[PDB]
């Protein structure tokens, strides 16, 4: 064991070896001069974040106004239409005309369409008219669905209306209480279809107001059998109905009530929340005798709680038995004297008891009686009740007329992320003279316009701005209408065990690193105020291998018409962009001609970022065949362009033309260097170039710049950064492209810090070991760490062979002693747009648990002895200056034979946070302020027993 100076001296030495070997190859301070020479043909203009945020609101607001006008034209014309209406009985000579989806009777004819492809759209549609979805067990040709589809045949002309009002709209769609929905454009419609519009989400929330439902299981004994498998699917599909704004738990009673899971009450009705309430319902066996006093009084009990969050809306019972005789008048008397909670009751099973009390609790409650015998009616009987909760709603009159937006959900007919405005539809027809108000009381069915999230995202540009900010809006739930890391994939919930209905919620403090001013800005987001923050933060990189601690300033503000709150996430060194300013086309040119695809064997392969310049050009990913349209397009269009921004083009030629003259005066001089694979430039412009040929199909990395990992890591550091390649046969990388390591210019105009690009390199891992070596040395293991923990350098030669690995999947003992002596900090995380294979009980969703390691003091020099038993081995280590790299030396593991549990940092499959202890102290939300409910005029003289 050599001593401390000597191991000094040798770290020294070839710290200062790779840094000139870096600082040369690279050639940092050439283009650091190049951009700090000219001066002229650009300019430094600020990132003023509260003015950027506010622009970002106005537009999003705008947006949602128009679609919110389209909403209520759509309404008002629907409601005055329906109200002028015959019902008439026949339709054997007055066909019905209309394209009916999903096709390929009499009473109704059918239209046949052009069906032209058109953009904005993954299929094929028809602005001609309009097409209509009915569900599969729903007959078509019935009396109720062609007097529907009559009186809707006249939405057609509105559709129009508004989509010629402004073309960059998504599906308009009138979704009725009958079953079928109609929507513009007219397509095709998406094995079985299961489809139902009165199932939807946007349906849902527009049909009644939040709930605070809480589902009474009767498990006695004589519900064993298929009347309990009947009620488990009834109560599932219950579940199903419900949302974020609503609240629910689940009880069961036989002789003696009580929660059937962890809750003990209501809970948000979230994925998870639900999830674990579906699965603790499937728990439940059938043994005891009913006593409805004790099951109602516990379920009149836990409507009374107001020690935790709830929607303090809607409160029903929502009971599931197959026949009792007791009325339990005692107990609805004591608790609902003057009947503020609605009773809800379900008859399940093919059974001979008596269904009187059912009825009569249903009736005496402002409830509705339901039979369930089989599966079939389980669907169309779980939905329902959503007629009853709707009285008020209609009662209230033209105030219970407000535009709602969904949560991110992806649509139906394959068009992504969007959100959905909705508007309810009243039925007004005998309302001139006020002398139905019979079948008045219940909607006819529910607007809906769609929004894509990548029209809001069109709204918040951010190429004016450094790859590490970036613009996220929150939704008052807590949950991210628009955020980076948020997927067009359904989130997960446990682990996938086996013998994209949900929406995608994903909340703010998931999205990201969570903080205790994370906690704090997310409050400020939700409840709504202006304000700006700025502090340092640990951010993650953009392959969940790394993190990296950087300065931010969150800038929020709320928007207007809705309640969701937009903020952006700004670093430092990035409040100044440079924009180009130049008119001279000779200049154009000369900077144009030089990204020709034939032309690489002097000035590198370039990569052009797939950007949307503007519609003529369209992306590829290709790269190869984009590059050639890209040079096309300017080769052959006029400066004018009348709908191409050039902004952007004038940056990517700035910048190519800067990349010009850094490869050809510096990089073409020396062809050839012993200790290089590689050299490499990136700009912010949207390019890069690889300066050998033979390893352009070498650069494994994406061409857009925002999307380089390395960039924003090389950004966030004031140093060389090194990337350990991934391991394990991932391709070409490994031994044949060497060590890629990267550098970021800082450039001063008028004093500001700027960042405009990123050099770097690739050492060759055999003239790089080479040197390390000045071998096998079975008495002792010298290694270098990167920041993370990934092998870099080794000794044996066997580690050498399987480089870019984790230092703790290898030799967990010595890793786990950094962790302890708090040489490497680490965080966990949950990913919950993640893919994974099942096991036992294709891929599915699950949540993955993720781990990432960091330097976590700031001292430089380590040294210790690791107590293994029966050994003693002594290790040290020193962290090579002006970069993330640490080299340590320990006693080969052979002179210890030791060898605990292997430290995986992976991507580790898990089903945490458990919400058992996760909803005793929920996170803030705010829930909305309009509740529609015990309206004195309601009706509630129908029940579904009177009738049957
Ligand atoms: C909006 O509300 C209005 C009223 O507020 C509603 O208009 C009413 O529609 C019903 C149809 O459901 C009309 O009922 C008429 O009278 C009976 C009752 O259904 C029908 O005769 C038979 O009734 C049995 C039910 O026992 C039924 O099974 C059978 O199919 C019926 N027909 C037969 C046997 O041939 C009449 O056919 C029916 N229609 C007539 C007489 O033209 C009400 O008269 C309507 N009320 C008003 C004021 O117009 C309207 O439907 C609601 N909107 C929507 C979308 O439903
Ligand atoms: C529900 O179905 C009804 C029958 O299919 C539709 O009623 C028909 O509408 C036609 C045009 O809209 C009418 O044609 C003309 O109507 C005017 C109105 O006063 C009159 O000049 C004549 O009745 C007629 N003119 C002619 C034949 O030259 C039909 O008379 C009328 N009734 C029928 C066919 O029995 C409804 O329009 C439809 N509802 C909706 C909302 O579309
Ligand atoms: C919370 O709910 C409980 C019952 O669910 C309410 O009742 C009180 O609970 C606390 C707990 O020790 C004690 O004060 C008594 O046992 C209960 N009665 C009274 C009069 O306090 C309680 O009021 C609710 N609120 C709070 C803040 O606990
Ligand atoms: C992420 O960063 C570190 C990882 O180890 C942890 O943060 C530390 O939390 C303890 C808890 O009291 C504090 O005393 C330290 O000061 C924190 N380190 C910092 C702020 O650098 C933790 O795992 C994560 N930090 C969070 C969740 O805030
Ligand atoms: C939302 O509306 C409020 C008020 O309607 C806007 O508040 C403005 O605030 C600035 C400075 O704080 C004032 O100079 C304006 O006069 C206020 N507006 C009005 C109408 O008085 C707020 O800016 C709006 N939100 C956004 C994102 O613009
Ligand atoms: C639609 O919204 C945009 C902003 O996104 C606004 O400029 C425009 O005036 C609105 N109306 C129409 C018809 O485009
Ligand atoms: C990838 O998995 C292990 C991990 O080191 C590796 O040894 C193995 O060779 C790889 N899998 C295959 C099929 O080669
Ligand atoms: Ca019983």
């Amino acid at each position: 064991f050599p001593s401390a100076v000597t191991i000094k001296s040798w770290v020294d030495k070839m710290q200062e070896d790779l840094v000139t070997l870096a600082k040369t190859a690279s050639g940092v301070n050439q283009l650091v001069d190049i951009y700090e020479k000219y001066q002229d043909l650009y300019t430094v203009e600020p990132n003023n974040a509260r003015q950027l945020v506010e622009i970002a609101a106005r537009d999003i607001e705008k947006l949602l106004s128009n679609r919110s006008k389209a909403l209520v034209r759509l309404a008002l014309e629907a409601e005055k239409v329906q109200a002028a209406h015959q019902w008439r009985e026949d339709f054997a000579s007055n066909e019905v005309v209309y394209y009916n989806a999903k096709d390929d009777e009499p009473g109704s004819q059918r239209i046949k369409p052009v069906f032209i492809e058109d953009a904005n759209f993954g299929r094929q549609i028809s602005y001609q008219h309009a097409a209509v979805h009915i569900p599969t067990d729903i007959y078509e040709g019935s009396t109720i669905v062609l007097n529907e589809l009559n009186w809707t045949s006249a939405l057609d002309e509105v559709f129009k209306k508004n989509r010629e009002e402004d073309p960059s709209l998504l599906w308009q769609v009138f979704g009725s209480a009958t079953g079928l929905a109609r929507y513009y454009p007219a397509s095709p419609w998406v094995k079985i279809d299961l489809y139902d519009v009165r199932r939807r989400p946007w349906y849902i929330q527009g049909a009644a107001s939040p709930k605070d439902m809480l589902i009474l299981v009767d498990v006695s004994g004589s519900v064993s059998g298929l009347t309990l498998k009947l009620i488990r699917t009834s109560v599932s599909e219950m579940l199903e109905t419900l949302s974020d704004d609503d609240f629910v738990n689940v009880a069961s009673f036989n002789s003696n009530a009580q929660d059937v899971s962890c809750f003990q009450h209501l809970v948000q009705a979230n994925v998870r929340n639900k999830k674990v309430l579906k699965d603790a319902v499937n728990n439940i066996t059938a043994k005891g005798i009913t006593d409805y006093k004790k099951g109602f009084s516990f379920a009149f009990e836990q409507l009374l709680n107001y020690n935790v969050s709830r929607a303090n809306c809607n409160k029903i019972i929502m009971l599931f038995t197959d026949g009792g005789e007791e009325r339990a008048q005692e107990i609805f008397n004591k608790y609902n004297k003057d009947k503020k909670v609605r009773v809800f009751t379900f008859s399940v099973g093919q059974h001979n008891y008596d269904r009187g009390p059912i009825q009569w609790m249903a009736c005496e409650n402002k409830g509705y009686y339901y039979e369930i015998p089989s599966i079939g009616a389980i669907r169309i009987n779980t939905q329902e009740y959503l007629d009853v909760l709707g009285r008020p709603m209609v009662l209230a009159g033209d105030k219970a007329k407000q535009v709602q937006w969904t949560n991110v959900y992806l649509d139906a007919l394959e068009l992504g992320l969007v959100i959905t405005g909705t508007l309810p539809v009243f039925n007004i027809t005998g309302q001139f003279e006020n002398k139905t108000n019979l079948k008045n009381q219940l909607i006819l069915g529910v607007m809906g316009v769609d929004v894509s999230l990548e029209d809001i995202k069109r709204l918040t540009p951010r190429f004016t701005l450094c790859p590490n900010g970036y613009y996220f809006a929150i939704d008052p739930n807590g949950y991210v209408l628009l955020h980076p890391n948020l997927q067009p994939k359904p989130i997960g919930v446990g682990i996938p065990t086996i013998n994209s209905q949900e929406p995608v919620t994903l909340d703010f403090l998931d999205a990201e690193l969570e903080n205790d001013i994370k906690v704090e800005i997310r409050n400020k987001m939700i409840d709504g105020e202006s304000g700006e923050k700025t502090f340092r933060t640990l951010v993650k990189s953009q392959d969940e291998r790394y993190i990296d601690k950087g300065n931010r300033t969150y800038t929020w503000t709320p928007v207007n018409g809705t309640d969701y709150s937009l903020a952006l996430v700004l670093p430092t060194y990035s409040f100044y962009y440079i924009k180009a300013k130049l008119e001279e086309t000779i200049t154009q040119a000369r900077y144009s001609e030089t990204l020709k695809p034939d032309n690489f064997e002097e000035s590198g392969y370039t990569f052009i970022a797939p950007r949307d310049y503007c519609n003529d050009l369209k992306i590829s990913d290709n790269n190869t065949e984009f590059l050639l349209n890209f040079n096309e397009f300017i080769d052959r269009k006029t400066p004018n362009n009348p709908s191409c921004n050039a902004d952007l083009i004038n940056r990517v030629l700035l910048d190519a033309g800067f990349t010009n003259e850094l490869v050809q005066n510096y990089w073409s001089k020396q062809k050839n260097i012993k200790g290089v694979k590689a050299r490499f430039v990136v700009t912010d412009g949207g390019i890069t170039r690889v300066y050998p040929k033979e390893a352009g199909e070498n650069w494994q990395e994406n061409p857009e710049t925002y999307e380089d990992s390395f960039y924003k890591r090389s950004l966030d550091n004031d140093n060389y950064v090194f990337t350990a390649p991934y391991f394990n046969k991932s391709g070409p990388g490994a031994y044949e492209s060497g060590i890629m390591v990267s550098k970021a210019v800082e450039i001063y105009i008028q004093g500001k810090l700027l960042k405009p690009a990123v050099v770097g390199i690739k050492i060759d891992v055999n003239s790089w070991i080479e040197n390390f070596t000045k071998r096998n040395s079975d008495v002792m293991d010298c290694v270098i760490l990167d920041d993370g923990g990934f092998l870099l350098m080794a000794n044996h030669d066997d580690y050498t062979n399987q480089i870019g690995r984790f230092f703790g999947e290898i030799d967990p003992s010595l890793m786990r002693h950094l962790v302890n002596i708090s040489v490497y900090a680490f965080n966990k995380s949950y990913d919950y747009q993640s893919v994974c294979e099942p096991g036992a009980a294709s891929k599915q969703s699950c949540i993955t648990e993720q781990t990432q390691y960091f330097f976590d003091n700031d001292s430089k020099s380590f040294s210790g002895v690791l107590d293994c038993g029966n050994c003693s081995r002594i290790f040290h280590g020193e962290k090579l200056m002006n970069t993330n790299l640490i080299f340590i030396m320990v006693e080969s593991k052979g002179t210890c034979p030791c060898d605990t549990r292997l430290l995986i940092q992976a991507e580790q499959t898990s089903d945490g946070p458990n919400p058992c202890d996760m909803v005793k102290q929920p996170r803030y939300r705010k829930g909305p302020d309009v509740c529609f409910d015990n309206n004195v005029l309601e009706d509630y003289t129908d029940c579904g027993g009177v009738s049957g």
